[PDB]
């Protein structure tokens, strides 16, 4: 990790986001992005102002200026692909301030894990190649091979928690460098279970034990704490279906460009191409996005909601009305 220069940190502190408000749910990162030739560092202008608007860093001893060499460490650690870049991250960070704040979920959580959520956000998906753990898996790559041999599929996560490690192991860009004992502790185990539980082989497993959590009165506290971190995540990483349809339909595009590329190398290397990442069978976006939502995003954002996430609810509402929109686009087409 070379350090951050006072060049760099400038380009994102003269980026003003006149007329945007990153704490709204209707914030549009897509119009963010098209508003200067510079989106990369709007993007990370965005990322510092939700740090620094929460008032978290500032009471851990995180410094303005280790939080935006932090940001940019993160920055340089994405790829050009074309969903799961730094946009996304970025995208994923307001999105849990959204849930936090505007959904109050922050009444769940320390300061800590608030602070914790926000800059997981932002490492959760560190070098990211387009390429889903699955590839890996069936094409015996290198990564593949390493994560078979000791034990754990999760081959991007682990790959992911990795380089935040790397980058928090420099006090250049530490943000937890404030903490020690018990809270160093907590801030980077929680960071790295959080991560873990994006994997989306363990999406059932990680909703029912929160919600068996949530239900249960005599649940582990910290144990609560700890699902209710893992669940704001994976909400955030699943919230694409959440927001307003032309941000939605955007996101949907991208990652479907994503998968496109994926099945291209996986019939360049012969092996098998689902239908959905098959560039040849150019199934209809809308039927994408009603299958996810019935079946994955609707009882997912339902569900927690309904155990104990009532500030949410605007989730449900807007899956509800997308689907509804998608419903016009096949009954009109
Ligand atoms: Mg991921
Ligand atoms: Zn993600």
């Amino acid at each position: 990790v070379t350090a951050i220069t006072k060049v760099e940190r400038e380009a994102v502190l003269v980026c003003e986001l006149p007329s945007f408000d990153v704490t709204d749910v209707e914030f549009d990162l897509f119009r963010a992005r098209e508003s200067t030739d510079k989106p990369l560092d709007v993007a990370a202008a965005i990322a510092y102002r939700l740090l620094l608007g929460s008032g978290l860093p500032q009471k851990f001893g995180c410094s303005d200026e280790v939080l935006l060499n932090f940001i940019l460490q993160c920055r340089k650690k994405y790829r050009n692909v074309p969903y799961h870049n730094f946009y996304h991250v970025v995208d994923v960070c307001q999105t849990i301030h959204t849930f936090l704040y505007r959904g109050n979920v922050y009444e769940k959580l320390t300061e800590l894990e608030c602070f914790v959520l926000l800059i997981t956000a932002l490492v959760h998906d560190l070098d990211h190649m387009g390429l889903n753990n699955s590839f890996y898996l069936k094409t015996e790559s290198p990564l593949g091979i390493l994560s078979s041999a000791s034990g754990n599929t999760s081959v991007l996560e682990v790959h992911h928690c990795n380089l935040a490690v790397e980058i928090l192991s420099d006090p250049e860009s530490d943000v937890f460098d404030g903490l020690e004992g018990a809270e160093r502790t907590l801030a980077f185990r929680s960071m790295i279970d959080c991560v873990l539980a994006t994997d989306m082989a363990k999406h059932g497993s990680a909703l029912e034990a929160f919600l068996a959590s949530a239900a249960d009165q005599s649940s582990d506290e910290a144990a609560f704490h700890r699902m209710t971190m893992e669940i704001i995540l994976k909400a955030g990483d699943i919230s694409n279906v959440t927001k307003p349809f032309d941000i939605s339909r955007q996101w949907a595009m991208a990652v479907t460009e994503e998968f496109y590329r994926q099945g291209d190398m996986e019939k360049e290397r012969g092996v098998e191409v689902l239908p959905m990442f098959d560039r040849s069978k150019n199934m209809e976006l809308a039927k994408g996005q009603i299958g996810f939502i019935d079946f994955v995003a609707a009882p997912f954002f339902q569900k927690i909601v309904d155990a104990c996430l009532q500030g949410m609810q605007w989730t449900v509402d807007r899956i509800k009305s997308n689907r509804a929109q998608w419903e016009r686009v096949l009954e009109t087409r």
